[PDB]
């Protein structure tokens, strides 16, 4: 810890929990090791008031060149704050931790797909365009996701979005032993991601959310998914989708990345869609 460098540890303080103030209880983890280890934790603030969170041990930080890194990953994500958008708690520095706020529902692909939960056509438009804020939001700051999709998505005790699976929170999945379907087609031919690329994703997200957690192109192997959209093929409308959000989606996966929407006119366009019921 003494062998860090001071200058560095002094910028890192406004992301660092104190262990008076964080309790993690090591004994029971959330969803059922899907997560990997991923436990229950209890984050006091300045006015002791008691914040349940979820905390990650990141168990392949082991050395002071990739625990630097890693204060450098709490800088940057500290600093990324909207509603739509999972956020950093905090930092503890037994391997480093990650403590990110409770999402009581879990992950939206789950929600969605979970028979026993009946959202309406509102309710599902409405974690889109929740998903689309998010984005707006990270588009604003040169942020680029590489991997949107609605198993990447949270949703809180509010049914509140959290757009998540990025920065100290990305992956997420990592679950021990003893996305080409959602990538646009230039990230597919060119491995290169950018904002346009981010929104060809959401529109499959958007895809995913009105078929109720379907899974894209189940007859499509991997390999033959670049031929298909080649062939101008694209994911058919969903059954209970409106024509307008159909539109939106088609307009999202276009073979030319320029001619897509921003994630602002996607708030715009999707809101407005949401308003009509
Ligand atoms: F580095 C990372 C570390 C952890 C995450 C995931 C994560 C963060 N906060 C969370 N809060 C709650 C749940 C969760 C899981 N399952 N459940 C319910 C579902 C409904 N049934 C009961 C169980 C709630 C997951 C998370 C991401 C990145």
């Amino acid at each position: 810890l003494s062998a860090l460098n001071p200058e560095l540890v002094q910028a890192v303080q406004h992301v660092v929990i104190g262990p008076s103030s964080l309790i993690v209880h090591f004994n029971e983890v959330i969803g059922r090791g899907h997560f990997g280890c991923v436990y229950h934790g209890t984050l006091l603030d300045n006015d002791g008031k008691k914040i349940h969170c979820a905390v990650k041990s990141l168990n392949r930080i082991t050395d002071i060149g990739e625990v630097s890194q890693f204060l450098t990953e709490g800088i940057i994500m500290k600093d990324f704050s909207h509603p739509n958008v999972l956020s950093l708690l905090g930092i503890c520095l037994g391997s480093p931790l990650v403590v990110l706020p409770y999402m009581k529902h879990g992950d939206l692909r789950n929600f969605i797909r979970n028979e026993t939960h009946n959202p309406t056509v509102k309710d599902l438009i409405g974690f889109g365009l929740q998903v689309a804020k998010g984005m707006k939001y990270l588009a604003s700051k040169k942020f680029v996701h590489r991997d949107l999709a609605a198993r990447n998505c949270m949703l809180d005790e509010k049914f509140t979005v959290k757009v998540a699976d990025f920065g100290l929170a990305r992956d997420m999945y990592d679950k021990e032993y003893y996305p080409v379907k959602w990538m646009a087609l230039e990230s597919l031919q060119t491995q290169k991601f950018t904002t346009k690329s981010d929104v060809w994703s959401f529109g499959v997200l958007l895809w995913e959310l009105m078929t109720r957690g379907a899974p894209p192109y189940p007859d499509v192997n991997t390999f033959d998914i670049t031929v298909y959209l080649l062939q101008g093929r694209r994911l058919l409308q969903p059954e209970y989708c409106p024509d307008p959000l159909y539109e939106v989606m088609l307009k999202c996966w276009h073979p030319k990345a320029e001619m897509r929407p921003s994630f602002s006119e996607l708030v715009s366009r999707i809101s407005a869609i949401f308003s009509t019921f």
